[PDB]
């Protein structure tokens, strides 16, 4: 019992400091109460009491002039129910004001904001409104600023939002805008940084093989003003790339290690080489993140970065660690102990473009851990670049680059695809500069794929596929229009796993969660390609269809009652077997007559019964919709690249490819459906609208089988 404790223990168990606990006790009135409130709290919590419950009673006891309601107040803090300071204000609001004793519970709680939640999203955006509306002042007071105005205002929005939870908000939005003072488990608990054992932002010096330098502490303190602390990453892409699926382990663990540790997650355009634009690939990288759920806290480009980048580099040869290299590409580099001087002139000359692509070079002066030697920092290159144009003609290497901008972006956790973290290391210590924690997972990859843009771009010049987001590739923007579900691709991601190596997959792992998303999110509605025309011998002369079978509580849709209704080729037969048979909701339909062609071509029927044989699938006047049926792109399941050296992975083109239905027909609940949206076809499988589907010359895609076995 912390009812057996003295004053001032109870009260510094409660969470007072040692001196509010040692003033508190001399005011023998709210001791007392205070000791009541929290002999009565433990009482209900069959618990003891932690810090944050203990600051609201002592409030409660300190400022409850009406002790009658005590008990009342004291049952609410102790559920939790009332767990924010602005709601114990509102209670005591409410209890002043109301002395009458049977007390209004719902009216109350509704009062007193008991059950609100306000989310960061909301609390982001009351601070981020009070920001702008204050922006010019701001940038110039600065640190000067009255700060109390925004939390003011975003006090104003927020009536029932914790106090802390806006201060910080607000520290932080003001911080990314003045910058620095200068004086299995779900997806997202698995990106805890906890789960994961990543160090902390600002303590990198734990990681492993990371280098304390007599200046790493600063540079880490440094660091810490800039960011307050928060956890930024970085993704990476070529801004003329084509993303694929493993792609996806890179978004969500970027991204999502950003998102599931209160951080930012910034796009970076790899940039560093000079190519005409291709704004179709740019763009699909820019949707295919905030498809699968994220937002860039900022896009950058490695070009952005350039001036600094060459600063840099102007420095490692001042320190004796770069040199200009004449060889053409391991053989030892002639020129790697060449005077500084000559290196600071040449490179100098390589920048006023004195030199052809190839005839000159920066390179880093070391070796590494694989035994290579002096890796290359700068190369010349005049193709125009789509963002700095003729500015440049000579660029940084992939490495040199992405290491140095994670240290300018102060990324916390750099994470990347096997691994020369030692060299990542290397360079930033050979500048001194921040060095952010670099961490290796593995690569993801499935079987029957193949996503080189070099290989995509000839699959389609080879018109084997229709385009470089046909589905029959595996590219993000394919299983897009595939029509997977973000979701789906995403909870793939999350059972994966975290922290693997290559693990070349099999492809049906994936259709698995596809099924599993689409089950509970694509509607039902019924069509078959090989149709029938049924004609009914007998009927009265709007049967409403559910949306989802197996949860009623979705709603339903009205369809057809017409006597002409439509059937599949694939259910009518005349001879018997083990297992056949031949509606869905409305009768039985009896074969009464049968048709015959020229020759076997059974051409339609005649049916008539109501009501127990096997109930099938049926179009009554019925709505014509193209469907296209995929084969697996690659005959080998396995992977195409010659493991099994069939010496031609253009030779796997494996010859069923695409199976177009041309136009058969298909209910009327698919018809004021967009692109990308999914629905159930009632026997066949998952279908999903092609982006080449208008309300009148209506699409499909066979995106997902409902078994395998």
């Amino acid at each position: 019992h912390m009812a057996a404790l003295d004053s001032l223990s109870l009260f510094t168990s409660l969470g007072l400091s040692e001196q509010k606990a040692r003033e508190t006790l001399k005011n023998s009135a709210l001791s007392a109460q205070l000791r009541e409130a929290a002999t009565q709290a433990q009482q209900t919590l069959g618990s003891t009491i932690d810090k944050a419950t203990g600051i609201l009673l002592y409030g409660l006891a300190s400022r409850l002039r009406d002790t009658r309601r005590l008990s009342f107040l004291v049952s609410y803090i102790a559920s939790k129910k009332i767990h924010t300071e602005p709601q114990l204000s509102a209670a005591l609001e409410y209890v002043r004001s109301h002395p009458l004793d049977p007390i209004d519970t719902v009216d109350f709680e509704r009062e007193c904001g008991v059950g609100v939640i306000v989310t960061p999203e909301q609390i982001e955006e009351a601070v981020e409104a009070a920001i702008n509306r204050h922006r010019p002042q701001l940038l110039v007071e600065r640190y000067h600023f009255n700060m109390g105005l925004l939390m003011g205002e975003a006090r104003a929005v927020l009536k029932w939002a914790d106090g802390k939870m806006i201060k910080n908000e607000v520290d932080m939005q003001v911080l990314h805008l003045l910058g620095p003072k200068l004086e299995t488990l779900s997806l997202m608990e698995q990106l805890r940084g906890e789960a994961l054992k990543f160090h902390k932002p600002g303590e990198n010096y734990k990681t492993p093989g990371y280098v304390v330098t007599p200046h790493t502490m600063n540079l880490l303190k440094q660091h810490l003003e800039i960011t307050g602390g928060q956890v930024r990453t970085r993704f990476p892409p070529e801004p003329n790339g084509i993303l694929h699926i493993g792609h996806a382990k890179a978004i969500n663990f970027n991204f999502g290690y950003a998102k599931a540790n209160n951080g930012i997650c910034f796009l970076r355009f790899d940039d560093t080489n000079p190519e005409k634009e291709e704004a179709k690939f740019f763009t699909a990288i820019c949707d295919m993140v905030a498809w699968l759920g994220y937002t860039p806290y900022k896009v950058t480009y490695a070009s952005d970065y350039f001036d600094q980048l060459y600063a840099w580099a102007v420095e490692l040869i001042r320190r004796g660690l770069a040199y200009v290299c004449h060889q053409r590409g391991t053989l030892p580099s002639p020129w790697r102990d060449r005077p500084m001087e000559e290196s600071l002139l040449l490179f100098e000359a390589m920048r006023k473009g004195k030199f052809s692509e190839g005839e000159a070079t920066l390179r880093m002066k070391l070796v590494m851990e694989d035994g290579k030697m002096d890796p290359v920092a700068y190369r010349v290159k005049y193709t125009p670049h789509h963002r700095t144009g003729d500015k440049w003609c000579i660029y940084p290497t992939y490495d040199y680059t992405h290491c140095l901008c994670d240290s300018i972006e102060h990324i916390t956790h750099s994470l990347c695809t096997k691994a020369r973290r030692s060299s990542y290391f290397w360079l930033c210590n050979a500048l001194d500069v921040y060095c952010p924690v670099q961490w290796e997972y593995g690569r993801l990859n499935l079987h029957y794929a193949v996503v080189s843009k070099r290989k995509i771009l000839q699959l389609v010049a080879t018109g084997a596929v229709r385009d470089w987001d046909d589905p029959r590739l595996f590219t993000l923007t394919a299983l897009r229009r595939r029509g997977f579900p973000p979701e789906a691709i995403n909870n793939f991601c999350a059972r994966v796993g975290v922290t693997v190596a290559q693990t070349t997959m099999e492809p049906h792992l994936l259709e698995a969660c596809v099924r599993d998303v689409l089950n509970d999110t694509a509607p039902r509605a019924m069509a078959v390609l090989e149709s029938l025309r049924v004609i009914i011998t007998n009927f009265p002369a709007d049967i409403q269809v559910p949306n989802f079978p197996a949860d009623e509580t979705k709603g339903f849709h009205q369809v057809p009652f017409a006597p002409i209704v439509f059937i599949e080729r694939t259910d009518f037969k005349e001879e018997p077997e083990p297992g056949f048979k031949r509606r869905h909701t409305g009768y039985v339909i009896e074969l009464q007559h049968v048709v015959k062609g020229p020759s076997g071509c059974v051409e339609s029927l005649e049916v008539t019964c109501r009501r127990p044989k096997a109930f099938i699938h049926w179009v009554s006047q019925p709505l014509m919709c193209e469907v296209r049926l995929y084969e697996r792109l690659f005959q080998h399941k396995n992977p195409e690249d010659p493991t099994e050296v069939p010496g031609g992975f253009l030779s796997d083109l494996n010859l069923a490819s695409l199976h177009v239905v041309d136009a058969a027909l298909v209910d009327c609940s698919v018809a004021l459906a967009k692109p990308f949206d999914k629905f159930q076809f009632e026997r066949l499988g998952y279908f999903s609208v092609d982006p080449d589907s208008h309300q009148g010359k209506l699409v499909f895609n066979r995106t997902v089988t409902l078994k395998e076995d």
